[PDB]
DNA sequence: ATGGGACTTTTTGA
DNA sequence: TTCAAAAAGTCCCA
């Protein structure tokens, strides 16, 4: 979890580069999760040069005996650097590092606190705040602790929110008037549904100076997280425009230049501005070309998928190894075919059509009692009885030990519907003809009856799989890792759709693609030509 | 050994 | 009663 030095230097320089040390020689710089002091040790170096370069001006303007170069080390540690961390071994190491910057005279007091930053009663605000807070999601966070966050941090922490939301809140709350904060956190709060309250909190309490979005790039080696750097202030400012630096190529190595600023100004990043006053509850962080593109589509389309469709998440068995068998597995001979459903994974979804299924789900909810079908329970499902019994609804009695945890409603699956993978590099919406069941890695919707005469499944997969809609969706989608976006209903169902003079031709092209994709000898190339023709029709329709 | 690519479970709050 | 969100993802190889 060590933050790379090139990022640490940038965040520290972002806050202190324009500090007027003559006007205020007592700046308070805080790291609320300082660890071993990746940031604070750099703050010390930057402060020391700042004081030494102006030592004679300070000696003249202020106590001429206090301001000597020999006194800078003590002054920094007594009045300027503040750290907090829950790990006492980390604080003990940082205290030793800060002491070793000078190399007892008299007992220098360092402002390091071993505590929970979210619980500490903070006695004063701070001029500058930097660091890299902990990230802990809803599954890994201790349940007794979550009761505390839901009580005391409800303005940013609810439901499936993350712990680092609370650090944004704490950092903002203890930032002095006119102060500057700069942190590196996961990027997901910029787009996620859970981050809505946090985005409202940031926008309405600080001026966001700058957002560095690394998208799917791997900033932390051997860590599966996607990062951003937020810089914000509480200055009295009227313009309130955000500098947004979005990475262009996710495969870039971060150390190509001596400094991060060189990387940002390079061709490896795009820069654009966003008006903070124009931010809705969603933050549309795109350049002017993309904003025009996005707005054209939004205004043109009179419907959304949510308007015309019923959406639902897939089956959640609660223990897949207990209920999912290969269709060639001999144990399926014990299971009556009335209990067996086709099962697909996200990899089975292509554009327009689903691979033939290779797995079967035992829809165990339809097993009436333990004595009629003893063989299935003893020889297939019962091999995982202990794990099945530990599921939440089994411990509370709502589920029998052999039942599916969230079996949903079979009738929603056993119908013509559209399916798409929950995480993908591109739009892949397929028409399911085979009553496929799936887990939560595949989402489904079917068309409401009253919209069937306006929209057909064949038309919908045509436009949703188009190049236009792939770009259109990815503008506001949640970037997860390198070449992975979330395709979840909370954004997929917000996709807006249109219907105009090109409807018949778009639908016809979609059927030709479906027909070719289902044939034995597939000449995939003609599909690409048809898709290009369809994309041109869609661009003609939307005026782009 | 590492960094990069394929692929994606069930726990959980509401 | 029962929905859907959540990557400090997870796992493997060359
Ligand atoms: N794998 C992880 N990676 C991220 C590392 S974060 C970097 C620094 O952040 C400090 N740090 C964290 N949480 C703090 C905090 N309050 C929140 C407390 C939340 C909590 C509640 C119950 C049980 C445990 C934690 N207050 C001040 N410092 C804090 C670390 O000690 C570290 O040196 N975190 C999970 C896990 C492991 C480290 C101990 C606890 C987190
Ligand atoms: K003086
Ligand atoms: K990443
Ligand atoms: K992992």
């Amino acid at each position: 979890y060590y933050t790379p030095k090139i990022i640490v230097d940038y965040i520290v320089k972002k806050t202190l580069k324009n500090h007027d040390i003559i006007k205020n020689p007592y700046p308070r710089i805080l790291d609320i999760s300082c660890g071993c002091g990746n940031f604070l040790l750099e703050v010390y170096d930057i402060l020391y040069d700042l004081f030494e370069e102006n030592i004679y001006e300070l000696k003249k303007k202020y106590d001429e005996n206090y301001w000597t170069v020999d006194n800078i080390h003590r002054h920094i540690l007594n009045y300027c650097i503040y750290g907090a961390d829950i790990d006492e071994k980390a604080i003990s190491i940082l205290k030793d590092s800060l002491t070793n910057k000078k190399v007892d005279e008299s007992d220098i007091k360092i402002n390091l606190f071993c505590c929970d930053s979210l619980k500490k009663k903070w006695r004063y605000k701070f001029d500058y705040i930097v660091g890299n807070p902990p990230y802990i999601g809803h599954k890994k966070l201790e349940k007794k602790y979550k009761k505390f966050l839901l009580e005391k941090y409800s303005e940013v922490y609810k439901d499936k929110a993350d712990l680092y939301f609370c650090f944004y809140k704490k950092i903002i709350d203890i930032l002095k008037q006119g102060g500057i904060g700069s942190v590196i956190t996961p990027r997901y709060f910029l787009e996620s549904l859970s981050g809505k309250d946090l985005r409202e909190y940031i926008k309405s309490n600080v001026n966001v100076q700058e957002i560095v979005d690394f998208l799917g790039a791997n900033i932390f080696k051997n860590i599966g997280v996607s990062s951003c750097i937020l810089t914000f202030d509480k200055k009295k400012t009227k313009e309130t425009y955000i500098d947004v630096f979005k990475i262009k190529n996710e495969d870039i190595c971060i150390n190509k230049f001596e400094t991060l600023e060189e990387l940002l100004k390079s061709s490896k990043f795009e820069h654009f501005n966003i008006n903070q006053r124009l931010l809705s509850d969603e933050w549309i962080l795109v350049n002017k070309d993309d904003e025009t593109f996005y707005n054209k589509i939004q205004e043109k389309c009179k419907y959304s998928l949510e308007d015309i469709a019923i959406s639902f998440q897939g089956i959640i068995t609660g223990c897949d190894k207990a209920f999912i068998l290969s269709k060639d597995d001999v144990k399926l001979n014990l299971v009556d075919d009335k209990f067996l459903k086709c099962w697909i994974k996200s990899k089975n979804i292509n554009k327009y059509i689903v691979d033939k299924s290779e797995y079967r789900l035992i829809y165990s909810n339809d097993i009436d009692n333990e004595n009629t079908n003893k063989r299935i329970l003893d020889e297939i499902i019962g091999l995982y009885k202990t794990k099945l019994e530990n599921r939440r609804e089994c411990k509370s009695g709502i589920r029998k030990w052999y039942e599916l945890q969230w079996g949903r409603e079979k009738l929603f699956f056993e119908r013509k519907k559209i399916m798409y993978p929950y995480k993908s590099n591109e739009n892949r919406f397929a028409i399911d003809y085979d009553n496929n069941f799936s887990s939560a890695d595949v989402y489904s919707f079917f068309i409401k009856e009253e919209y069937l005469d306006k929209f057909s499944y064949e038309y919908l997969v045509g436009i949703l799989n188009s190049s236009v809609y792939d770009k259109y969706f990815k503008i506001t989608a949640k970037k997860m890792s390198k070449n992975i976006y979330d395709y979840y209903p909370n954004k997929v169902m917000k996709i807006r759709i249109f219907r105009d003079n090109n409807y018949e031709e778009i639908e016809n092209l979609s059927k030709q693609i479906i027909s070719i994709l289902l044939n034995k000898s597939i000449d995939k190339g003609k599909v690409e030509k048809l898709q290009i023709k369809m994309d041109n029709l869609i661009m003609d329709s939307l005026g782009i």
